[PDB]
């Protein structure tokens, strides 16, 4: 699965 968590997360690139 992609990183969906954390509201404060610094990196992403999901969807």
């Amino acid at each position: 699965i992609c990183l969906k968590k954390w509201p404060w997360w610094p990196w992403r690139r999901c969807k």
